[PDB]
C-alpha cells in the first residue's frame, strides 16, 4: 500500500489540495495491486473534510437552509444496486439515524462514471449515495460525531458487500473504491469538481492478496489509512473482545456501549479491526495521536532520546500493563477532522517522508517526491524514525514527535507517581512421567545449562509427525511455530534485541478507557520468584492439574472440573491461578495422571473467556512437563502469563549435583559452572529462545505473543482444538481428549508400574536401532551410494528400507486411484524429458565443500536441469565451460574434481538472493538462467542463514567478501522486503537487471502461504517454490528443525488451490521440495500441484554423505560439508553418480505414469482426484486423519491451460530502455567512451541505471569496463536508485531519492544533492531513504542529507559520506568505509564485523546510542585515520559542495576532536585505527 496526508493550515480550503491528493495516489500505483482483469484495483481512497461548498448545491435545489459546519454531518453510503433491496437498505439507515434523536434532511446521489471501472469492479459496484443529517436539539462537533459514531456502528451490524457506510461524520468524509489509483477521480466526479476543497486529505492505495475486490475493503477507513500487517491479530482481537462487556466511561450509557457491541471481529481485516479499535479510543475522549500510542506504542526502553522526557517513559510503563501492542509493520495515517497525522510501528518498517513549507504547508507519504511543491521554499524535509508521529491541529500548528507525546504525558499523569505507589532419585522417574526422555536432557537441558544457548544441529527433521509416530510424544509436539514470510518481516533478535521484552504483567487488566492510578521481568520464574509472587498482590489458588484413578474416570472429566474450579475460583476473587502438577507437595502413581500443562492452560484460558472473565485474573503455570524452549512458547501462546518450570530447574540441579558431572568439571567440561551459573545459564538460554521464536514472526513483546496463538496444530482434532485451543488451524484433524489422555499414560506407565535407572532413548535427534524411524539412516544411504557408483542390489536394500518404514508424512496415508487403463513404458515420455524438471536445490558454498558443490552443478548441467548456488556467492571461474579436460577425467581449471567431460560446466543455473546478499554481484546476477529470492528455508523459517566461523575459510571469506575468521549469521529479514510491495520491488530490480532471467520466490509451507503466494503471483514473480519442514541444513537450532514450518503436502496444495481460485495459477510455476527422494515422491508432488521438484539431502547422499550429522562441525568424514582440506581430499564422488541417481528417480517416474495411464507428467499435475485414502494404514494414536485439505482441489481434468506460462515476466517500458537506446551502445561497445546524459525522473522511475549496469556487466563482467557514462538526473527518484552500479558509471541526483539507494552497488559513484533552489540546511534535512548500500560490494556514494534506517546495512566494501542517519547504522557491515556528519539514531553498530566507520556526534551522546556487543568506540588517534577520514570528507566536497562538509574541512583541527571512530575487533590492528 501507499499512504500519506496533505495539510493546509494557513489558507482556507482550496481545490489544489484535493488535486494534489489525487496526483499523489497516482505515484502510489506500484505500491498497489490489481484483480484478474489486470485493471480493477485492490483499492484507492481519500479522506477529506466535508466539501461543504459542493453540498451547497444540493440544499439550494431543495430550497433548504444549510446547517452550520459543525452541525451538518454526512454519510457516504454503499447500497444494494437492486431497487427493492436498496430501499430496504435506505430505510434501515434512516431507521437507525432516527433512533438517536437525529433528523434526515435527505439523500444526495453521488455523480459517478462506472464506465472507467474494470469489468470485475464494475460488476461488484455498490450504489453510492450520501445521506445528510442534523440534530434538532442542537448537537455539534463532538456530540454529533459521538452520535453518528454510534449510528454507523449499529448500521454496521448488517454489514455486507452491498451495504456499508464508508463514513458518517460532520467533520470528515471518504471517497474510496475498487479503482486503480489515477482512476479514483475519474470515477468519483465530485473529486474533479472545483467546488471540492479541503484543508487536508488522507490518501491510500491498497495492495491485496486476492483477485476478488470488495468495495468496503478499500481503505482510508472511517478514521485511518493503515499500511502494514498486524502480525499479532488473533491475540489483539481476543484481548480486545474480552473487554467488551465491562466497558465503562464518563456518561457513555451502558446501553450505548452495548451498542458498539462487537467492536472487533476475527473475520475482518487487521485494518478494519485496527480502525475500529482506534475509533473507540477516540470517541471515548482521547485524540487519535494518544490512542495510537496506547495500541502501537514506541519501543521506549534504552532510548537516550527520552532523557528529557521521563513523562512519556512513564506513560508507556503504565499502559504497557494495560494493553498489548498491535505488532507488525505499520504506517498509520489518521484524521479526526480536528487533528491529522501519522506515526510508525515500534520498529519503523514502512517509509514515511514529510515535507514542510514556510507556510507550514505539510506533505507526508510513503514516498519522497510525490506532491510537487516549489522547492525554493521547503523549510524542513524529514521522516519518521521508528516510533515517531507527526501531526496537525486545526488551530494552525504542526506537532513533531516530541511535544506530542508530552501532551498525554502531561495529563492523567500519575505516571511516575501512581507507578511507584502500586534428595532421592525419584527425579529420575518424575522425569519419565512428565515425558522427559534420555535425549531431552542430554541433548537439550544440558547444553542449555552448560553453554547457555539452546543446542545447534544439522540436517532436516527426518522422523515422522507426532500424530503418525509410534513413539510417545508430548502435546507440545503437535504444534509447529508459524513465522513471517512475505507479507511481513522477521526481526533480528540478537542484533535488534534492544527493541524487544519478555516483561509480563501479573495484575488484572482493568479499564483501558479510564486512566485510573488505581510485573515479571521474564516469563520464567524460579522457586524464589514463585514464593515471592505467592505473597504478591493477590493470593493465588492452586488448581490441581492432577487427578486420581478410576471413578472420575477420564481426562475429559478432570479437564471439565479444572475449568469449573478455575471459573469458580476466579469468580470468588482469585487474581492469579497457579495451575500445578505438584499440588500440596507431591506427585504419585495414584495422582495417576496429569492435565498436560498446554492442554490445561488452553482450557482455563478459553473457558474463562467464554465466562467473560479473562480480564479478571492472570495465569501462572507451575509445571514439570516443560523444559524446551518451544515448550515455554506454546504456554505463553495459549494463555500462561508466566511459567515456573520447577522440574526442568530440578533436572539442572541433579545434573550439576552429580559425581560424573562434578568430575568432568575438574577437567573436560567447563568447571566454570557453580550451580548458580548452571541455572542462570539455563534460564538465560530459555530467554534467548523466546526472543528468537517471537522474532520469527516479527514480534517484539512476549506481551503481544501472549494471547496470540502463533502456531498451526497438526493431528489435533475438531473438538480437542475447540475445547483447548480455539481458533488454531488443524487441517488434518486427529487427537481426541481420550487420545491425548492415552498418550500421557504411555509414559506414566514407565516411572511407576515398572523400574527406573535411565530415561529411555528414542532415536529422535539421531538414528538408533531401538528408536524413532528416520528416512535418512547411515545404512539406507551407503546402500544408495554404492548403487549410483556402479551404473541394483543396493536398490533392493535401498528401496527396502523405504518400504520398511512406518507412516512418516501425509503422502504416506495416500495411494493411487487410476481413472484410465494401464499403459506401456514405451508410450511414456523419456527419462531425458522428466529430468529437466529436477532441481538440486540451494546449499551454500560455505556449507558444502567446493568439491561437493561444483559436482552437483556439473551433473545437473549435464542433464539439462538446474542446480543452485545457495547463499554463498559463486566463484567467477565457474561461469566458463571447460576445455582443459583430459583423458583421465581431470582438468586444470578445477583440479579437485574428478570424472569431468569436456562439455562440462560448474556454473549454477539458479542464483540465490538471500538476506545476506553474500555474493550478490552484477555479473553474479547475470550468469544465471533464474534468480531465487530465498524468503525462508524449511529447516528454520523465521531465522536467517548461519555459517560458523570455523567454516569461513579464506576462500569463503573471499567469495563472501567478509572476514576470514568470523562467524556469519545473516539477517532474518531481507532488509529489502518488509511487505508485499517491497517484494514486488525486489523482483522488479531483478527483472530490471536481467530481463531475460526468471525470478523465483522461495517460501516454506505453513498456514497462510496460499494467501502469500497469491500476492507473490501478483508481485510479478516467475516461479514460487514451497519448501517443507523436511528440508536440510548445514546448521540450525534443533528446536527449529523439530518445530518450525508445516509439511509441503499442506504447502503445495494450498498454494495450488488459492492460485487457481484467484485465477493466478497460470502466472507462476510451482516447485516443491522437502524430503523428496523417489519417483513416487515426485508423482505425489505432481498430483498435488507441483511442476518441478527439488532435492537436497539425497543429491548430497548420492555424492557420498553418510548421515554422520555433524555438518555444523566442519568434520564431514567424507568431504561434503567441510572446508578442511584434509577431509575434502577424502571426497569420492563424480558428476556421473548424481547424474545416474536422477535417472533412476526418473525411470521410476515413468513406471508410475504407466500404472496411472498417462503419457507425460504434464498430463498428471493437479489431478488430485487420482488420490484415495489408503486401506492398510492404522495409526497408534487416533482412529484417522481428515484429508480434505489434500483431496478437495479444483477439478483439473479439463481446465489445463494454467500449465502454459509466459517465458519471462517483463518490467514494462522503463526509463533505462531509452537510456540504452541512443549513442550509448557506443560508449559501451567501444569499450572506452565518455557519455553524459540528463533526464527528469519521477518516482515511478525505479532502479535507475541498474539495467545499464547489467548491460555493461554482461559484456565485461564487473571490472572489464573503462568507459565513463555519466547520468545526471533531476527530481524525486524511485526505490533502488543506482542499484548494482558498475565501475565506469556515475550517477547524479539533483533532488532527493527514496529507499535502497545503491542497493547492491559494485563500483563507481553516486552523488546526491538537494536542488540549488533550496534555502534549508542540507545536513539538517533528509535526502535518502532506508537500506541504502544494501550489501554493497564496492563503489562510492556521497549525499548532503540525512539517510533513513539501516544505512549501509550489509556493506561489504562500499564507501560513503552522508550527513546523518536513522537507527541501525552500518548494521551487519563487514568492510568498506562509512563517514557520517550529523546525528544518528540508536543501535549504531549491531553485528558490524569489519570495515571502519567514522561518525561525528557533537551532542556528544553517541556512546549511549552505539551497539556494544562488538564494535568499539575510539577517538581518531592514528594519523592515517585522519588521512583516510579527510580525503573522504574532502572527496564529498569535491563531488558535492557540502556546507557542513566545507565547515569541518576549513576548521579541520577542531571538529576532529571528540568525534568517534568505530572499530570492529578485526580492524583493531591496521594503519588506521592503530599508530
Ligand atoms: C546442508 C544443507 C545446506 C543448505 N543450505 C541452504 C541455503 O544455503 N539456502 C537455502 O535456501 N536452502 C539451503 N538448504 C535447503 C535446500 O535449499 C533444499 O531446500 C532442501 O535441501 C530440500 O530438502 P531435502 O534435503 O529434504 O531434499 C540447505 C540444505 C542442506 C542439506
Ligand atoms: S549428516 Fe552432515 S555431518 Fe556430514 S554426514 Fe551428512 S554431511
Amino acid at each position: 500500500c501507499g499512504v500519506g496526508f496533505i495539510a493546509n493550515l494557513r489558507g482556507k480550503p482550496d481545490h489544489t489540495l484535493v488535486e494534489q491528493a489525487l496526483k499523489a495516489l497516482g505515484c502510489m500505483e506500484h505500491r498497489g495491486g490489481c484483480s484478474a482483469d489486470n485493471d480493477s484495483g485492490d483499492g484507492a481512497g481519500v479522506m477529506t473534510a466535508i466539501p461543504r461548498e459542493l453540498l451547497a448545491q444540493w440544499f439550494n435545489t431543495r430550497n433548504l437552509p444549510m446547517p452550520d459546519g459543525d452541525r451538518l454531518g454526512v454519510g457516504m453510503v454503499f447500497l444494494p444496486q437492486e431497487p427493492s433491496a436498496r430501499e430496504v437498505a435506505r430505510a434501515y439507515v434512516e431507521e437507525v439515524v432516527r433512533l438517536e434523536k437525529l433528523t434526515v434532511l435527505g439523500w444526495r446521489e453521488v455523480p459517478v462514471n462506472s464506465d472507467v471501472l474494470g469489468i470485475q469492479a464494475k460488476n461488484n459496484q455498490p450504489h453510492i449515495e450520501q445521506i445528510l443529517v442534523t440534530c434538532p436539539e442542537g448537537c455539534a462537533g463532538d456530540e454529533l460525531d459521538r452520535r453518528l459514531y454510534i449510528a454507523r456502528s449499529i448500521i454496521g451490524k448488517k454489514l455486507a458487500e452491498d451495504f456499508y457506510v464508508c463514513s458518517f461524520s460532520c467533520r470528515t468524509i471518504v471517497y474510496k473504491g475498487m479503482v486503480r489509483s489515477i482512476i479514483l477521480g475519474e470515477f468519483y466526479l465530485d473529486l474533479k469538481n472545483p467546488g471540492y476543497t479541503s484543508n487536508f486529505a488522507v490518501y491510500h492505495r491498497r495492495f491485496s492478496t486476492n483477485t476478488m475486490p470488495k468495495w468496503p475493503l478499500a481503505q482510508p477507513m472511517r478514521l485511518l489509512g493503515h499500511n502494514g500487517e498486524i502480525n499479532t491479530l488473533l491475540g489483539n482481537i481476543n484481548w480486545m473482545a474480552a473487554r467488551e462487556k465491562e466497558l465503562e466511561v464518563s456518561g457513555w450509557t451502558k446501553a450505548e456501549l452495548e451498542a458498539l457491541t462487537p467492536i472487533v471481529n476475527q473475520a475482518n481485516s487487521d485494518s478494519y479491526n485496527l480502525d475500529s479499535a482506534l475509533e473507540l479510543l477516540v470517541r471515548t475522549g482521547r485524540s487519535p495521536l494518544e490512542a495510537a500510542m496506547i495500541l502501537v506504542p514506541e519501543a521506549y526502553k534504552n532510548q537516550p532520546a527520552l532523557k528529557d522526557y521521563p513523562e512519556i517513559s512513564d506513560f508507556h510503563d503504565y499502559y504497557s500493563g494495560l494493553q498489548e501492542p498491535w505488532d507488525g509493520p505499520a504506517l498509520l495515517v489518521f484524521s479526526d477532522g480536528k487533528i491529522v497525522g501519522a506515526g510508525l510501528d515500534r520498529n519503523g518498517l514502512r517509509p514515511a517522508r514529510y515535507c514542510i513549507t514556510k507556510d507550514d504547508y505539510i506533505v507526508l507519504g510513503s514516498e519522497a517526491g510525490v506532491v510537487d511543491l516549489p522547492e525554493v521554499d521547503i523549510v524542513e524535509k524529514g521522516r519518521l524514525a521508528p516510533g515517531q508521529m507527526i501531526a496537525v491541529d486545526l488551530a494552525e500548528q504542526k506537532i513533531l514527535k516530541n511535544y506530542q507525546i508530552k501532551q498525554q504525558a502531561a495529563q492523567k499523569y500519575p505516571y511516575g507517581e501512581w507507578i511507584k505507589i502500586q534428595d532421592a532419585q525419584t527425579v529420575l522417574q518424575q522425569q519419565a512421567a512428565f515425558g522427559y526422555t534420555a535425549e531431552d536432557v542430554e541433548m537439550v537441558v544440558v547444553p542449555m545449562a552448560s553453554q547457555g544457548k539452546e543446542p545447534t544441529f544439522c540436517m532436516g527433521d527426518d522422523t515422522p509427525l507426532a500424530v503418525l509416530s509410534h513413539k510417545p510424544r508430548l502435546l507440545y509436539d503437535y504444534f509447529k511455530q508459524r513465522f513471517a514470510q512475505v507479507t511481513n518481516p522477521p526481526i533480528d533478535p540478537l542484533r535488534e534485541n534492544l527493541v524487544m521484552s519478555l516483561a509480563m504483567f501479573l495484575g488484572k487488566r482493568g479499564n483501558l478507557l479510564e486512566p485510573k492510578a488505581e510485573k515479571l521481568r521474564s516469563p520464567l520464574v524460579n522457586e524464589v520468584e514463585l514464593q515471592a509472587i505467592k505473597t504478591g498482590q493477590l493470593q493465588v489458588a492452586e488448581v490441581s492439574t492432577l487427578y486420581d484413578l478410576d471413578g472420575v474416570n477420564s481426562l475429559e472429566d478432570a479437564l471439565t472440573n479444572l475449568v469449573k474450579t478455575a471459573i469458580a475460583t476466579v469468580q470468588a476473587g482469585a487474581e492469579i491461578l497457579v495451575l500445578t502438577d505438584r499440588p500440596n507437595g507431591a506427585i504419585l502413581t495414584e495422582n495417576q495422571s496429569f492435565i498436560p500443562p498446554l492442554l490445561a492452560v488452553g482450557a482455563v484460558h478459553h473457558h474463562l473467556i467464554r465466562a467473560g472473565l479473562r480480564l479478571k485474573a492472570s495465569l501462572i503455570v507451575d509445571t514439570a512437563q516443560c523444559w524446551s524452549t518451544h515448550h515455554f512458547a506454546c504456554l505463553v501462546g495459549y494463555g500462561a502469563s508466566a511459567i515456573c518450570p520447577y522440574l526442568a530447574l530440578e533436572s539442572v540441579r541433579q545434573w550439576w549435583l552429580d559425581e560424573k558431572t562434578q568430575k568432568l568439571m575438574e577437567n573436560g567440561r567447563l568447571d566454570r559452572i557453580d550451580l548458580p551459573t548452571a541455572l542462570k545459564n539455563y534460564r538465560q538460554s530459555v530467554e534467548a529462545g523466546l526472543f528468537k521464536i517471537l522474532s520469527k514472526m516479527g514480534i517484539s513483546l512476549l506481551a503481544s505473543y501472549h494471547g496470540a496463538q502463533i502456531f498451526e496444530a497438526i493431528g489435533l482434532g475438531a473438538e480437542l482444538v475447540e475445547y483447548a485451543f480455539a481458533g488454531t488451524t488443524s487441517r488434518v484433524g486427529g487427537l481426541t481428549i481420550a487420545d491425548v489422555a492415552g498418550e500421557v499414560m504411555v509414559f506414566h506407565g514407565m516411572a511407576f508400574p515398572e523400574m527406573a535407572k535411565k530415561l529411555e532413548n528414542f532415536g529422535f535427534v539421531n538414528y538408533r536401532p531401538g528408536g524413532e524411524y528416520h528416512m535418512n539412516s547411515p545404512e539406507m544411504s551407503k546402500s544408495l551410494h554404492k548403487a549410483v557408483a556402479a551404473y541394483y542390489d543396493h536398490y533392493e536394500l535401498y528401496r527396502q528400507y523405504l518400504k520398511d518404514r512406518p507412516v512418516t508424512a501425509l503422502r504416506d496415508l495416500l495411494d493411487f486411484n487410476a481413472d484410465q487403463p494401464a499403459i506401456s513404458l514405451e508410450e511414456v515420455e523419456s527419462v531425458e524429458s522428466i529430468v529437466k524438471r529436477f532441481c538440486t536445490g540451494g546449499m551454500s558454498l560455505g556449507a558444502l565443500s567446493r568439491e561437493a558443490h561444483e559436482t552437483l552443478a556439473i551433473a545437473m548441467n549435464r542433464l539439462g536441469a538446474k542446480s543452485n548456488s545457495g547463499e554463498g556467492g559463486e566463484d567467477v571461474v565457474r561461469y566458463l565451460t571447460l576445455d582443459d579436460v583430459d583423458s583421465e577425467g581431470n582438468s586444470p581449471t578445477l583440479p579437485h574434481l574428478h570424472g569431468l567431460q569436456n562439455g562440462d560446466t560448474a556454473n549454477s543455473a539458479i542464483k540465490q538472493i538471500a538476506s545476506g546478499r553474500f555474493g550478490v554481484t552484477p555479473e553474479y546476477l547475470m550468469s544465471g538462467k533464474q534468480l531465487e529470492i530465498k524468503m525462508a528455508q524449511g529447516a528454520k523459517p523465521g531465522e536467517g542463514g548461519q555459517l560458523p566461523g570455523k567454516k569461513v575459510s579464506e576462500y569463503i571469506a573471499m567469495l563472501r567478501r567478509s572476514k576470514p575468521g568470523v562467524t556469519l549469521i545473516s539477517p532474518p529479514p531481507h532488509h529489502d522486503i518488509y511487505s508485499i510491495e517491497d517484494l514486488a520491488q525486489l523482483i522488479y530490480d531483478l527483472h530490471q537487471i536481467n530481463p531475460e532471467a526468471q525470478v523465483s520466490v522461495k517460501l516454506v509451507a505453513e498456514i497462510g502461504i496460499g494467501t502469500i503466494a497469491a500476492g507473490v503471483a501478483k508481485a510479478n514473480a516467475d516461479i514460487i517454490q514451497i519448501s517443507g519442514h523436511d528440508g536440510g541444513t548445514g546448521a540450525s537450532p534443533l528446536s527449529s528443525i523439530k518445530h518450525a514450518g508445516s509439511p509441503w503436502e499442506l504447502g503445495v496444495t494450498e498454494v495450488h488451490r488459492v492460485l487457481m481460485e484467484n485465477q493466478l495459477r497460470d502466472r507462476v510455476l510451482l516447485r516443491a521440495d522437502g524430503g523428496l527422494k523417489t519417483g513416487w515422491d515426485v508423482v505425489m508432488a505432481a498430483l498435488m500441484g507441483a511442476e518441478e521438484y527439488g532435492f537436497g539431502s539425497i543429491a548430497m547422499i548420492a555424492e557420498g554423505c553418510i548421515m554422520a550429522r555433524v555438518c555444523h562441525t566442519n568434520n564431514c568424514p567424507v568431504g561434503v560439508a567441510t572446508q578442511q582440506e584434509r577431509l575434502r581430499q577424502r571426497f569420492k564422488g563424480v558428476p556421473g553418480q548424481v547424474v545416474n541417481f536422477f535417472y533412476f528417480i526418473a525411470e521410476e517416474v515413468r513406471s508410475l505414469l504407466a500404472h496411472l495411464g498417462y503419457r507425460s507428467l504434464d498430463d498428471i499435475i493437479g489431478r488430485t482426484d487420482l488420490l484415495k485414502v489408503r486401506s492398510d494404514v492404522q495409526l497408534s494414536k487416533t482412529q484417522n486423519l481428515t484429508l480434505d485439505c489434500l483431496l478437495n482441489l479444483p477439478d483439473t481434468k479439463q481446465n489445463r491451460q494454467w500449465l502454459n506460462h509466459e517465458p519471462v515476466h517483463s518490467n514494462g517500458p522503463v526509463l533505462d530502455d531509452d537510456i540504452l537506446a541512443d549513442p550509448d551502445i557506443q560508449e559501451a561497445i567501444n569499450h572506452q567512451t565518455t557519455a553524459t546524459k540528463t533526464y527528469r525522473l519521477v518516482n515511478t522511475d525505479r532502479t535507475v541505471g541498474t539495467r545499464l549496469s547489467g548491460a555493461i556487466a554482461k559484456k565485461y563482467g564487473n571490472n572489464g569496463f573503462e568507459g565513463n557514462i555519466t547520468l545526471n538526473f533531476q527530481g524525486a527518484a524511485g526505490q533502488s536508485f543506482g542499484a548494482f552500479n558498475l565501475d565506469g558509471m556515475t550517477l547524479h541526483l539533483q533532488g532527493e531519492a527514496n529507499d535502497y539507494v545503491g542497493k547492491g552497488m559494485n563500483g563507481g559513484e553516486i552523488v546526491i544533492v538537494p536542488h540549488p533552489q533550496a534555502s534549508f540546511a542540507p545536513e539538517d534535512n533528509v535526502i535518502i531513504g532506508n537500506t541504502c548500500l544494501y550489501g554493497a560490494t564496492g563503489g562510492n556514494l556521497y549525499a548532503n542529507g540525512r539517510a533513513g534506517e539501516r544505512f549501509a546495512v550489509r556493506n561489504s566494501v562500499g564507501k560513503a559520506v552522508i550527513e546523518g542517519a536513522g537507527d541501525h547504522c552500518c548494521e551487519y557491515m563487514t568492510g568498506g568505509v562509512i563517514v557520517v556528519l550529523g546525528p544518528v539514531g540508536r543501535n549504531v553498530g549491531a553485528g558490524m564485523t569489519g570495515g571502519l566507520a567514522y561518525f561525528l556526534d557533537e551532542v556528544g551522546d553517541l556512546p549511549e546510542k552505539i551497539n556494544p556487543e562488538i564494535i568499539t568506540l575510539q577517538r581518531i588517534t592514528a594519523s592515517k585515520g585522519e588521512e583516510q577520514l579527510k580525503s573522504l570528507i574532502t572527496a564529498h566536497v569535491e563531488h558535492t559542495g557540502s556546507p557542513k562538509g566545507k565547515a569541518i574541512l576549513a576548521n579541520w583541527s577542531d571538529y576532529l576532536g571528540k568525534f568517534w571512530q568505530a572499530v570492529p575487533p578485526s580492524e583493531k590492528d591496521s594503519p588506521e585505527a592503530n599508530n
